[PDB]
Order: C-alpha cells, then structure tokens, then sequence
RNA sequence: UGGAGU
C-alpha cells in the first residue's frame, strides 16, 4: 500500500508546508508529530525519486488554517542542533515534470 | 531545496 496519487484540494486550503528534517527523521515521523496539531493533507519527500541523496527535508502539507499556523507557531524554530524545524505557508504549487525529458 | 506521486 502507497500514496500512489492522493488527490489534495489545495485550491480552496492553506497548505502549509514544513521541512528541516534532521540526519534522524523520516515522514512518517514527521506525519505523527504534525498529525497531533490536528491534521495532515499530504507528508512526503522529493528524495531525487531516484538518487534520494537530499532527503534533507520532507514537504508536508496541511488544510486547516488554525492547525497549521499553530504547528508552525508551536515547533518553528524549536531547534537545538542547528536544525530541527522549518514550517511556513506553501506559495508553490506540484511539479508538472522535474524527473524526466 | 519549498513536493520527482501513478
């Protein structure tokens, strides 16, 4: 079982975005963690679909408003490493093509 | 480096 293609409705929600991911994280953590501010549209990481040597980040999204300007002014920020987190509205929308020609 | 999904 997969995401596959999860149909979002980003043209009527916040779409918040989070990254920062540290050199321990993965998305499913960062899907429980940001889940419990109240819920998640989409969590899920580029990962060069092919070479997956960035993974420095993991681009969830978020729908509710107050969820996701609480999650972002409840965990932004909260480093102690160096990075921790990084959560901010999305301004960008999906790839039509990035990995192929 | 803010997303490369069948």
């Amino acid at each position: 079982m997969s995401y596959g293609r999860p149909p979002p409705d980003v043209e009527g929600m916040t779409s918040l975005k989070v990254d920062n991911l540290t050199y321990r994280t993965s998305p499913d953590t960062l899907r429980r963690v940001f889940e419990k501010y109240g819920r998640v549209g989409d969590v899920y990481i580029p990962r060069d679909r092919y070479t997956k040597e960035s993974r420095g980040f993991a681009f969830v999204r978020f729908h509710d408003k107050r969820d996701a300007e609480d999650a972002m002014d409840a965990m932004d920020g909260a480093v102690l490493d160096g990075r921790e987190l990084r959560v901010q509205m999305a301004r960008y929308g999906r790839p039509p093509d990035s990995h192929h020609s």
